[PDB]
């Protein structure tokens, strides 16, 4: 099996006040290759406030933290199922503040494969 | 719902030859957080490298890397569905060889709270 990475932009630059996106898939996509979460992290967050979204193919999305927060944050195309469609896992940023910046990880957790990530600075 | 976190040993010296375990644990349990998948990754490998076993709750193991291999790797106490259990993700490397050693990282993707990972250095 063909192994899978993640493509994302190195540097997301973000106007205040308004929305951003930050993009990020799998690739390419691979019979066999199941997903089974993508999930975005800000690695320099507080560990209880680390999990900002998760979407999961059959429960569609959550979003654990307070910071960015469910009312500011959607996954722009992914789509639970028969199969869920999660190589892209695009994040939008609504109403973006200062408090936003800095560094996000998508991770694909694939089977069988395992967990491959991306890494994006989030810049205003 | 509780928040989670990794319970792992912080180093572990294995007879080469021989078996190692490498203990990994979700802590503490809790009632409707869902396993999606668990992984174990060597961070310092090259990627085509780096994922070494993976736990799927309904698709059992996976060894997606040549090295270790899954000649040498098992799950100690994970079980596939009827209920998976994937909360113990105990990895068992056998026949140690000298290129084992080095950083490991276990994983947990969950859902409704994210990804969480602790981490075991293996020394011999």
């Amino acid at each position: 099996m063909q192994d899978v990475r993640v493509q994302v932009l190195p540097e997301v630059r973000g106007q205040l006040g308004g929305t951003v996106e930050l993009p990020c898939h799998l690739l390419p996509p691979v019979p066999g290759l199941y997903i089974s979460l993508v999930t975005w992290q800000r690695p320099d967050a507080p560990a209880n406030h680390q999990n900002v979204a998760a979407f999961h193919p059959k429960m569609g999305p959550s979003f654990p933290s307070p910071k960015p927060g469910s009312e500011r944050l959607s996954f722009v195309s992914a789509k639970q199922s028969t199969e869920a469609e999660l190589q892209d896992a695009t994040l939008a940023l609504h109403g973006l503040t200062v408090e936003d910046e800095g560094n996000y990880t998508c991770e694909f957790a694939t089977f069988p494969k395992g967990s491959v990530r991306g890494m994006t600075w989030l810049r205003v």
